[PDB]
């Protein structure tokens, strides 16, 4: 038993991490088949970042201006193109370590594993959730841009996130692997507002289910509530609204734990209205929301 | 920036995870060169676990009683031996994916990454700390025994933990890779007392340094204290004592943050005596102790 924030094993993505250098700027890229994907602002100097015109800047770049290194081995760039906010570098060799993969755009509230990298070599891995305001609370120093996020289904890596920037507020922003940013953000150094970071309610409920399964039960009450009554209280406390879809998703936890979802919803209300009073659930003094119901089920 | 609980990339250990079956019992083993390491209680039935005599039980086992599978490929067992609480299975092929490795016994308070596995296939990875009472608070379902813990230094995997059991209290226990258990525990199904789980003080201080570096500063006071005066308060709150060794280790964080260790010690006193009052540090309502000062430095 036990319950841990767990990332997917990173070996399959590790074999895709390379170093991309363009001028004085080095970030990471994703080498899948014969294409390297990296943040387009690899072509930016620090002063370009204030207001870059990527098409004008990219015209000044040639294939030979792009140094791509996979470990110590140098790939020959034979094409370059801009997919929205991502550069696609055609290289001369297909990655023999290309895993089976797909590119996916995940929804707010979904979780993924990040392989944080520097100079194309993997440094660490951790599990993160896509905030409702389309930011992530990651750990990214200079040079980590282009590190990717992914989920794994059996033998397939689903790439869902590539990192591009830290907003002046300290939160992190990026794109899917076709380069469309999550949220209204762009790869330019300007003040950029992140939304109210509301709480992912469905994830909180799943974690309570995880807690009940792991024997933390003190927060169970015998109350119930309705879905609309609960959601009225949820908004005041900056929680995302709960939908029937979410109730549907929690069914297996509802069925496995013998605790009806609306009973579980009622317990959360009491935690919201009364705080935890310094008690803990699964070793945390806060309601945890970076576990999806799938995360809980997989681990359980 | 940002600060996350981060595990080491798991790819190098992933390539070592195999399935070991003995009778009706299946756990994981570590295939390094031509030796597979696994928990010796793979040879136990459920009823043996109550009071196993491993030498008498192992005499009844032959090399052919041990099925070892690396993915779909079957290894030929050509020798078996018991290193304390670990079985060493000599197999007929050296793992071509054996990374550079060493076996190390870590100290209480040190952290490591766990690659949780089932049927020899990696499931997830998370960062854990060795509790002062030589347990870990992991996430281990049935079949995860033999999953290993490790740190990485450049290209070398330091194996420090192999999982053997969950104590009736829900915490987890295991061995170094020569099979000597951490703590007074044995691989038998009996009530086994874990110690008072005291808090790893040096780790708490490092995380505060991580917090100050990441801009969480509200907990800084302008007080100082002495080392003995601080430790008097620490014991009452079930914190491990702070040594000069630990002060020495925190030097770089003290030097990087401009906050003297004893000033940082004084701040912790105030958090201990006053609680956090519902405020947060690095998004946590509790003092976090599963980051060593090295963990902080690496990430920073």
């Amino acid at each position: 038993s036990g319950f841990r924030k767990m990332a997917f094993p990173s070996g399959k993505v590790e074999g895709c991490m390379v170093q991309v250098t363009c001028g004085t700027t080095t970030l990471n890229g994703l080498w899948l088949d014969d294409v390297v994907y990296c943040p387009r602002h690899v072509i930016c100097t620090s002063e370009d970042m204030l207001n870059p015109n990527y098409e004008d800047l990219l015209i000044r770049k040639s294939n030979h201006n792009f140094l791509v290194q996979a470990g110590n081995v140098q790939l020959r760039v034979i094409g370059h193109s801009m997919q929205n906010c991502v550069l696609k570098l055609k290289v001369d060799t297909a990655n023999p370590k290309t895993p089976k993969y797909k590119f996916v755009r995940i929804q707010p509230g979904q979780t993924f594993s990040v392989l944080a990298c520097y100079n194309g070599s993997p440094s660490g891995v951790y599990q993160c959730a896509m905030r409702p305001n389309f930011t992530i609370k990651g750990s990214f120093l200079n040079g980590s841009c282009g590190s990717v996020g992914f989920n794994i289904d059996y033998d397939c890596v689903s790439f869902c996130y590539m990192h591009h920037m830290e907003l002046p507020t300290g939160v992190h922003a990026g794109t899917d692997l076709e380069g469309n940013f999550y949220g209204p953000f762009v790869d330019r150094q300007t003040a950029q507002a992140a939304g109210t970071d509301t709480t992912i309610t469905v994830n909180v409920l799943a974690w309570l289910y995880a807690a009940v399964i792991n024997g933390d039960r003190w927060f169970l009450n015998r109350f119930t509530t309705t879905l609309n009554d609960f959601n009225l209280v949820a908004m005041k406390y900056n929680y995302e609204p709960l939908t029937q879809d979410h109730v549907d998703i929690l069914g297996p936890l509802s069925a496995q734990t013998g605790i009806a979802v609306l009973d579980m919803c009622a317990s959360l209300k009491e935690l919201l209205q009364n705080g935890m009073n310094g008690r803990t659930i699964l070793g945390s003094a806060l309601l945890e929301d970076e576990f999806t119901p799938f995360d809980v089920v997989r681990q359980c």
